[PDB]
């Protein structure tokens, strides 16, 4: 089997303080994109995240939220990324 | 309006007991490439492992352990991601 | 504001045991529908996955999954009425 | 190739400090319906009653109650719905 | 001096593995009356069951409810009063 | 075998605060009654002081005390009635 | 103010296990006596026995039982005696 | 049928913030006799007291110290009785 | 400069399952001497004697007693240098 | 086998507080011998003490120091001793 | 008899609020220097720290990284040398 | 202020295990060696020695062991050192 994620994280710097841009090709069909302010992401909070993402994951009936609730996950991950990246 | 400071691509090809072939470009310049056998695959365990190599990469005085800690995350990451994405 | 929720709850017996048919119209505009097997259904589960439903939906980012995640929350209040209501 | 055994309907209509408006159509026999301040509804509370609502109405010894109880169940979900809601 | 406000009448007509018979006048105007198996019968249940019962009592909106709980109260009340009279 | 208990509870409110006057049939030999401050009444207490009793009269060892016992259980379940049926 | 307690505790020995008699001369008004097995006297017991005892006599309302909780303990300090004088 | 082993009388004469008289009689041979503060006699601390005076009665090689610690133990348990009587 | 308040001998003799005999030479006038099985002495549950002996040490009324918790002491921390000294 | 241990204790009283002059004559050839301030001296400290030093003497690897711990210990035990002497 | 595997030099030169400058020479082929405040330099966190890096350093895939752990173990060890040493 | 501390360590193989011969040079005066048999040593225990070691290390009085605690520490931290070095 095959999955292929790119991940492109941008730090930009306005006046206000740093954002994370986001750019993530799940697959390379489906792009993913979303800026958030970087300077309030703690990487314990974003374990958890995960953590209760998997809960929900494995436990979700629907055709629909499996696709739904893998996309935040890999932006979670992105976040965890910027993390150990800068 | 705003600046940007740094740019990080991470590009993530997995290919899948079970056993999981791992391939990783940071950067565009680095490639890191393992192979693991899946069964046993946790995520709560992975997820302790990113918490520890945290605690270790933002105390850690030399310059490079750093990059040397990040390439595991990273490879912790991927262990992350088969699981949500299989 | 306004929202309507309709369920429409229907237990049937098979041969193996009981199946429960959700069928849940959401503001008169989306029709869900869903065979659940009815006998191994717990309330503390389901009040649980209430709960972390609730703690992602209220963290949860994209323009996308807090209607995939509300979805779920309505199928999971329909196991709880099917509990009160038989 | 199976039998229904019985059929159940829940219209729930919810119409918004904040102050909720709320009317339920059980089994299109009954209505319910009351008002109640929206500020202080608070998730776990309504989840927790939900768990003795559960304790009480299958230790409970008379027919009735069970169905006084049952629609105290289905205000409680109104008030859950409500936060997932809006 | 005083002024009296409201009267209550309970009247407990109990007789006795071991098997209970429960009669109960209430107010002098409801009958209630139960047959039970008294080997299992716990007081710390009991005392249990009440600490329930009043919890839903007292959130109760229905005005009928609170009725409906009441009499489950007093038939609770009933096995407790036959593990101290026997 | 048989017990016969007859609650006749009575609350009269004085300028002060209401007082419930608890008059209590025991086997239709003993009259027991006693006036209570009603308004600091909090059926935990009343839940242990049970328990309490309970323990000590499945303890004691005297041709005494058992039906002394016995008649502070009846005044404690008094007050727990009056909780209920007020 | 003044208290009489007289203490007289004989141990006899019968086939089957050591016997205690206690008399107690409460004020010099009242004789209690019993006779209980010796051999199976626990001190804490008996001390739990004594703190529940007062949380009990301190709590009780009747003009009776404040004299029936008072002898109990009376005995229950005759067991105590007893362990230290042999 | 029953042979006496021993006999033991133990005489508690006790007179009445509050200040205490002590006066004990260990089988008509010792008197032990006491003045204490009894405001501040608190059950718990008796009990606890007992509880350890047993632990080192027990464990105490001295044939003497044994009646040295039962003599302590008669002191405590004097103001055990101070409480119940007063 | 300073001033001799008091002088305390204690002559600790000890002699070598395993047996022992211990002899005390308290303040050159009292000799205390015991045998004891060697094999379950255990350092920690001596400790815990020293810190109930204490306890009962410091809150025993009787002037001789002291004297007695005094020489359990001395006897308990020859046991504790068995330990140190083999 | 053998072993000797003199404790010669003496409290001096200097214009500061009272001084507690320890010597050790351990096995007759030793002589150890110090002053420390008596006054702040609290059994558990020395009891918890001990328990360290034991930890560390039996898992002591050196030809040195299990002495210099042994040392420490009859130290830490004259101190101890001042406690039930005085 | 004994086969030497390998061998292992680690060189420490420790030169002292106070501010500690730290030499290692591993295996005389490394140099590692570094310059830290030793106020705050607490043994438990230095314990801790090292709990850690074995953590890692045993679960690290890299063959380089568990060279750049090992250093600063190293150190980490240095901190905890100054507090012995000083 | 100067401290050195050379640290050479050897792991030999013999036919029973591995031995690590451990040789340090504490202030190029004295020299310690010892040889431990390397397959049980634990980190975790290490590290507890460690925290006791500094316990002990700074509660102790004599002219002497201060010495002999800081050489147990050097050894132990060899020991943790062959655990990073191997």
């Amino acid at each position: 089997k095959q999955n292929s994620v790119f991940y492109l994280l941008t730090l930009g710097r306005k006046p206000y303080g740093s954002y994370l841009h986001i750019k993530i090709e799940l697959d390379e069909d489906e792009k993913l994109e979303k800026e958030i302010y970087a300077d309030n992401i703690k990487l314990e909070n974003e374990l958890r995240q995960l953590k209760r993402l998997y809960e929900v994951y494995q436990s979700v009936e629907i055709d629909d939220a499996q696709k739904a609730i893998q996309k935040e996950a890999l932006l979670t991950i992105a976040k965890i990324l910027s993390v150990f990246d800068f």
